[PDB]
């Protein structure tokens, strides 16, 4: 699995279920092309949105929808979603995962990358 | 001030200097129109990039070219930048402040709105 | 002003008002002696907690009374507080200002080291 | 298990391996007793530190020598060290996952609360 996401809850002190996530690609004319999506589990991981072959070398963004997630829990949030985007592969395979803590006004993200 | 950036380095414990910051407002046609730029200062603030009166409701997307600061610190960044997108609302209190806290691979980033 | 603490809230968006903050410098002996502390202000700030003759170099100890603070709001926390313990040391920049960035079950903290 | 750690470097995008953790407890005397120690494995996590049966309620700090950690890699770091102080099982047993994300002037920690 060469791109996982996780997605933790700040104020509840838990995985972040349930939460939709969008994956693009920046196309060769300087467009985001649909890539992949999901929905984190009950661990607050999504697994399984591409294979090593189709993740090839490109601009990524990895949108997730946040403020969703804090309105279905009653909470009027900052932020629209929080977008990760980052090149991809340029030193060869990876194996990517992007982290985020959530809170209603705020949060965070990193990057565990290792090499197969 | 309605909309002020603050930008700090969680490397060397200071301000992030020299930051270049963009400022779109989503369109009608959903495509993002440049509304404001900038770049920090000594204390690693951007101030003045609009008005109460052209500050008007809507979304927002404050894009932090990240890539070049680090890029200019000599250290291997992750993202090609930090992206805040929030809507602009008149219920609420009067001044946004957008802070990031900056690492290579990492960012963290909070809002503070007060009057 | 060599020693300043802001303390922000990342639930509601907003300076954390009245938080206790009590600072502690290690004695030769390893345990904490009181040194200073106060109240966060409306802005989340706390100012005037030392002076540069009396922070001398040595090992401080930075406890932000973060319970109290989500109690007060009806909201459960995970931590008894937050603890930021360092070295000042005079061959860096002169004023340090501590950041903290508070959730119910977790914070993040900064250091902005600056002339 | 009830009680790991799992440390994550912010600079390099990669687990914080090797860093050394002690755990104490706050005895009836109000002092820190010492609880269990160890080390972060090659994945950042630390497993094992104690059991169920061990693990009852009480106030635990978990101090992670983070600046040792920087120090090895060459950096002159801010923080002494990062402490996490939390009461655990007040409502019964739960699992705990103390979470930090290092930087040489910064750290952030969430927890992950299960209930078994
Ligand atoms: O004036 C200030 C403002 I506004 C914000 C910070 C701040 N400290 C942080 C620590 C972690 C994460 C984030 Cl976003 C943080 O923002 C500090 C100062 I000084
Ligand atoms: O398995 C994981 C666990 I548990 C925690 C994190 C985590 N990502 C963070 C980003 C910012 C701040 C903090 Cl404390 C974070 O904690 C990542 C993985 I992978």
């Amino acid at each position: 699995c060469p791109l996982m996401v996780k997605v933790l809850d700040a104020v509840r002190g838990s995985p972040a279920i349930n939460v939709a996530v969008h994956v693009f690609r920046k196309a060769a004319d300087d467009t985001w092309e649909p890539f992949a999506s999901g929905k984190t589990s009950e661990s607050g991981e999504l697994h399984g949105l591409t294979t090593e072959e189709e993740f090839v070398e490109g601009i990524y963004k990895v949108e997730i929808d946040t403020k969703s997630y804090w309105k279905a829990l009653g909470i009027s949030p900052f932020h629209e979603h929080a977008e990760v985007v980052f090149t991809a592969n340029d030193s060869g395979p990876r194996r990517y995962t992007i982290a985020a803590l959530l809170s209603p006004y705020s949060y965070s993200t990193t990057a565990v990358v290792t090499n197969p």
